[PDB]
């Protein structure tokens, strides 16, 4: 097909007001008391919403490049939210204000490169100011804590998440489940997480997590590339019996055969799906038994010669949940009995004993690790179902953000964080001054957030800004209450990896954007 | 169909915006600090790349003319990398270079014959003063040098790539698979590899590569023409059953039995490929046993009155791999027993004895060479699959570089080499003033690589280029650090073949436009 | 359909700018120097090429007038070539020469039918002049020498042409297979050939001689026209099983049998083609014989009460190849046994003692001279098939010049020949001063293709021709190496033939034109 290509200028015209509307669009929502946004929707009513991330989700332009960069920023932004667990709206308001001054820099004669490097030498010393600023979270009473301010003040909630790393480490495998009585539960399990993620976004059940959630499954574990339908035909009809989902764990689904089960769970004819097992080459045979023994299944591989036509209900493993995500499958409960298990941890244990090599250490106190360790599932009960299903996803984010807390800190919440390390490095200087621009424009992008809280509520933002940058640390202003304090103290707090990765992201995206030179995409 | 023709002036200045079109899109990414094009693509995120190669594939022109001019360019740079393994864009950036002033020439009223012949002679002296500079590669030091500074400084590559030409050759056939643990293998194995591409490009399967990769397949030998399915379908059915892929290689397959085939292996029914078996007439009966013996195998000619439909699973070959180019195939680990291998070398070591003629000598050692001499395989191992899947591609990205060395030498990376050869011949001249022209273009064209390079990264290129001429050798600057030194100490170096293909095929190309006269399309 | 029609001067100058078109582009590329065209194609890059037969393929304008006035010249034109082997570019250039002044002058207020009849008053005198001029090449030392100059500097191919001549005679059928070895061989063969062509352009296997090329095929004799596909059913089944193609024989192929074959070798079903048989009425049923008996088949005739449905395979005949052309069918080396073959000469030999009429005589001598003399075979050999599947195309070119010069001689190659004869009839006059116009008309347009050949170079064409002009017999430029000589000695011939033709079908065609008076097409 015939191309569009823009050039220099133009392109960047282009990109720039595709992110100008992206971002117009999803800033007004950012404060705790942000403007709505109505989002059309055809059949019923239109949908009325505070909430950035489902503002965003909805944006697409119509002329091409003007899309391409607002899809830009939206791609980067929504991935600073996949590692942390927020930040998206906070991403793209900054993006949007190094991007307009950035490329308003380019575009009055200045140096593309040295912009970026500027910008990024901001960027890299206010990321380290904000590691000093950063408070640690390491023990019971501060994971509660966060866990708590978290989940809006809810003692109960911050309790329980505490419990989990309690009991099971602060790296080992949390879910949430929906509670049955009024009790909160929390309860250990034989159980398993892994690093591979669905096979299509099609299998998706559940698309408020975005992810696919499976109930007393059956598990497939077959050690071999499976593209033709021909060979699950006997499996896939004696499943459909049983009335249950269907977990396929195989080296790998190739088009064929995943096509099929995709359009095959769009009718709904068998609920399934399918993800590549854990690791490669040799360990990866090694740690698909491993899920074996846990679900008590049988491993299908072609080297001692077993087909999967010749396959019963009985050779598959079983557990009684499964959750996968973008890149995340993880087991709960597997039926595999602990005669097995435990034996099987048995073995592992030894083979640390021969290990020759550290590489080989690691490697199988890893699999000990996973096996053994189990996951923890965390019941929420609440006394209407309104109530609970509600409370479930509120522990469902505290989880989250507890997690990037854990790893590196928390620290003033209200964007002001943000202001606090930008005034903090007001000198900082380049070779160039086009570099110095850089700087300057990287800079004056942090008090993006701040200033765009404090307007969403109305108030003066200028004034606002002016006075939580004259004081220290993580003094600030809280908008909710329209008062100054410790922004920790009156809980209004972001991890230090959100707040960062918010910042990184905004910059990569807005570094690319000042470097582009050409542009090519479809004839309208 | 009613055509569009174009004449003369308006012919080539067509031709030539669509080909400023091209190089200013594919240009901009030259350096190592290349600029960013953003690639839009259907469904999710654009795509942002840095890459020339990628940027080339994606251009296509509305206007036709504009089109061809800008499709004639990428025909012929693109060959410049099938005949190397790079140069792709330096291809574009040079014909651009000819092609801008060239055609202004033409059109400016000169001689367009002599313009050429110009050019040509100043590419044939440029050649030469290649050749003089080229630093030849020889050793196992310089073999191991070349591949780790392809790899990107990587030793361990480097090392492999000149331990496998040290076991199987230079001249060897060396291919690379997926490594299994943390450790890089080089195992030595029965195989073999001859001058046949596939016979559609719809076989393919791993678009990366561009080829056919199969696993554990059958291969059917048969010495026929093959235009009719129905004596396949006896075969094809006992080979679905076996789940494993198969391999034609028959004299030729036509129309009806190939459009089959290619329709099959779509829909993913039965994983097939075929290839023309190698060379032609009496070598090739003879040739298609020897791929027999390697692989167990039994050749199916009409000439004892063999059927394809009487031909058993227990009939075809066998392997562990095997990997099919645009014009390669490459069998890996045949199942033949060293018994039949090793008793038919002792065959035809003596045909070697009762050669009369010189002829029918080479054309013997010649299949002594690719049975006896068997194939390196080199698996690359790595930490995580990630980090392995890639460092694989850049193992196959210095293995061909390399074997590009070793063929024609080593020279000054950052188009130094072009721009050392040009301020060399200066004095050249010719008959015809316009004839000057024509080298004088040619020569100027010879700084654009550099001069990109330099710009890219937002120097002075004026500058930089100028202090380059003023050395000698290999001298020049590399653009990644700012320093300048002796490029090819620096680990800045191009092999020799793909400077000179570079250079040729840019030649070639802006030759056939000054020297067009009339352009024929379609209608609007 | 509502047509549209045009009258007198508007059919006419519609008619011009159509040959315009159709010239302008095919004459660029004349010369051993021509020029590039580009013709766009559509899945990847287009084509350069030198090669007017090419180009003109690829001609057809939109507005019809304007079309038919290019394809009536590219009919015609390439006619010339169907007799020759060569000229169709000449053949436009020249025709484009006449039209231009001719349709001019009528326009200018002259009468056609003079300015006609001028033109072929000048022709037929020109072309007198040619056979003048015409170098006789009769010997083996002069078939050799142009069997070479038209290989292009290869003895070897001029003495493998020479040498069949030898064998078979001049007038000998000759044809050229795939060679096996490096060697080249030329065996004699039982075999045959007659003037028929094949019933649809579709049965065309290898577009490249536009030919039908069959191997190891079964031969069908049938004496009756075949309409119904229905008395095929029982033979076309029995011989895709023995898995060969068939050519088919009979008096004529109808429609309905016609139409299904078509569609049954253009999904390749089965490889199948048919001509009519030779000859008319009597001698034909007889010379259908000739054919069975060559081929070892037996003649199903409806004069004894056979059917096609009652026939197996081994009623068929059988060769182990088939050649045919727009109008020639040529069948090598039939299985028909020397016993039977000699038996029939010898019952033939004796029909021309009891002929008591000449035509009943030579009817005789024809067949025997057909079936008895055999065909001539030249393998060629060479060291790769890429090399070797050329110098057979070569060979094939200059068996075709060689047959040519054989029969009226050959003459200075730079359309050198043309401005002789043209320089030499300057008197010539006729009775209108209309008809003189005529004459001025033709014989100013024979300079065209040497001015032409020169301007594709570059050189100034008025001084070039000038002084060709000045001199006598052969003496021309030769523009490839842009010295004056001796056109025959530097190896620069046409054979007289082309020349002649190529003259002449211009002539026509132009003729036709400055008498047309109108023309009718479809409605836009």
């Amino acid at each position: 097909a015939a191309k569009d290509v823009k050039f220099g200028n133009d392109a960047r015209v282009k990109m720039l007001r595709g992110v100008n509307v992206l971002a117009d669009a999803v800033k007004v929502t950012l404060g705790p008391k942000g403007r709505n946004v109505v989002l059309d929707k055809s059949f019923g009513a239109p949908t009325i919403t505070k909430d950035g991330v489902s503002v965003a989700r909805e944006i697409e332009l119509e002329d091409k490049f003007e899309n391409m960069g607002a899809q830009m920023v939206k791609e980067v932004a929504s991935k600073a939210n996949d590692a942390a667990g927020d930040g998206t709206t906070t991403a793209t308001v900054l993006a949007q204000a190094i991007i307009t001054e950035g490329l308003k820099a380019v575009a009055a004669g200045m140096n593309p490169m040295d912009l970026k490097r500027g910008i990024d030498k901001a960027v890299t010393a206010a990321v380290e100011e904000l590691k000093a600023l950063s408070v640690p979270c390491s023990d019971s009473k501060a994971i509660a804590q966060v866990g708590t301010i978290s989940a809006n003040s809810d003692e109960t909630v911050g309790k329980l998440i505490a419990e989990a790393m309690d009991k099971v480490g602060k790296e080992g495998v949390i879910t949430v489940e929906d509670g049955t009585g009024l009790q909160d539960e929390l309860d250990v399990v034989e159980g398993m997480q892994f690093d591979r993620g669905y096979l299509s976004p099609y299998f998706i059940n559940k698309p408020e997590t975005g992810a696919v959630e499976l109930e007393s499954p059956f598990i497939l574990l077959a050690d071999k590339k499976i593209s033709n339908i021909r060979e699950m035909l006997p499996v896939l009809e004696a499943v459909a019996k049983a009335g249950k989902p269907l977990l396929i764990i195989a080296e790998d689904v190739e088009g064929e055969a995943l096509a099929t089960l995709v359009v095959n769970t769009m009718r709904g004819i068998v609920k399934v799906a399918a993800v590549k097992a854990p690791g490669f080459g040799d360990r990866r045979k090694a740690m698909l038994q491993d899920i074996a023994t846990l679900t008590g299944g049988t491993v299908i591989s072609e080297e001692i010669g077993m087909e999967l036509e010749k396959a019963t209900l009985e050779d598959l493993g079983q557990a009684k949940r499964v959750v996968i995500n973008k890149d995340t499958t993880t087991i709960i409960d597997g039926v595999g009995e602990e005669a097995a298990i435990q034996g099987r941890v048995a073995q592992i244990r030894q083979q640390i004993e021969e290990a020759t090599s550290d590489y080989d250490r690691e490697k199988l106190q890893e699999r000990v690790a996973k096996l053994a360790g189990g996951v923890a599932v965390i019941k929420v009960g609440a006394a209407t179902e309104v109530e609970m299903k509600e409370k479930k996803a509120r522990v469902e984010d505290a989880l989250h953000a507890t997690r990037a807390a854990v790893e590196e800190g928390v620290v003033a919440g209200g964007g002001v964080a943000l202001i606090r390390v930008a005034s903090k490095l007001a000198d900082l200087r380049g070779q160039n001054e086009d570099q110095n621009v850089g700087i300057k424009v990287a800079l004056r992008a942090m008090e993006a957030p701040l200033r765009q809280i404090v307007l969403n509520c109305g108030e003066e933002p200028s004034v606002v800004a002016n006075t939580v940058k004259g004081g220290d640390g993580n003094y600030g202003y809280n908008a909710a209450t329209e008062e100054y304090g410790n922004m920790i103290d009156m809980g209004i707090l972001d991890p230090t990896k959100v707040t960062r990765s918010a910042l990184q992201y905004a910059a990569s995206v807005a570094g690319l954007m000042i470097t582009t030179e050409c542009m090519v995409t479809d004839l309208p």
